[PDB]
C-alpha cells in the first residue's frame, strides 16, 4: 500500500526564508507547477491508484513537488540547496524506477531541462 508521505511540518527544524528560497517558490517552482508535463509530479506517487505495487519496494526516498511546495511555504528549509537536492531526489527517482523512452521520463526530463534553467541564476 502506500506509505505516509514525507514530512512538510516540522517546528524543531531551523527554518529560514533566504532570498533564494523565496525565490525557490515563487519563480521556480511556481513555473514548473504550470507546465503541461507536471501534473504526475504535483503529489507522491499514489502506488495504489497506478497499480504500481513495486514502486514503494524500489524508491526508498520518495519526493514529489507537492511536498517541496508544503516545505517551501513551511520554511522547512535552511538553505536553497536542501530544497534543490529535493527537486533532484523527485528527478532521479523517477529514473531509478522507469526506464529511458517510457513517457513519465520523457515528462521528468522536460521539468528537469526547465528546472536547471530557471535554478542557474538565483537572487
Ligand atoms: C505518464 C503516465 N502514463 N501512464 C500510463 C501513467 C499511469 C502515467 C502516470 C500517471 C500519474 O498520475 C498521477 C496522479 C494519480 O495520482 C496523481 C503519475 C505517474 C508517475 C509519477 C511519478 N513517478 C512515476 N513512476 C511511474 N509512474 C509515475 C505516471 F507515470
Ligand atoms: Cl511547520
Ligand atoms: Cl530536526
Amino acid at each position: 500500500m502506500n506509505p505516509p508521505p514525507p514530512e512538510t511540518s516540522n517546528p524543531n527544524k531551523p527554518k529560514r526564508q533566504t532570498n533564494q528560497l523565496q525565490y525557490l517558490l515563487r519563480v521556480v517552482l511556481k513555473t514548473l507547477w504550470k507546465h503541461q508535463f507536471a501534473w504526475p509530479f504535483q503529489q507522491p506517487v499514489d502506488a495504489v491508484k497506478l497499480n504500481l505495487p513495486d514502486y514503494y519496494k524500489i524508491i526508498k526516498t520518495p519526493m514529489d513537488m507537492g511536498t517541496i511546495k508544503k516545505r517551501l511555504e513551511n520554511n522547512y528549509y535552511w538553505n536553497a540547496q536542501e530544497c534543490i537536492q529535493d527537486f533532484n531526489t523527485m528527478f532521479t527517482n523517477c529514473y531509478i524506477y522507469n526506464k529511458p523512452g517510457d513517457d513519465i521520463v520523457l515528462m521528468a526530463e522536460a521539468l528537469e531541462k526547465l528546472f536547471l534553467q530557471k535554478i542557474n541564476e538565483l537572487p
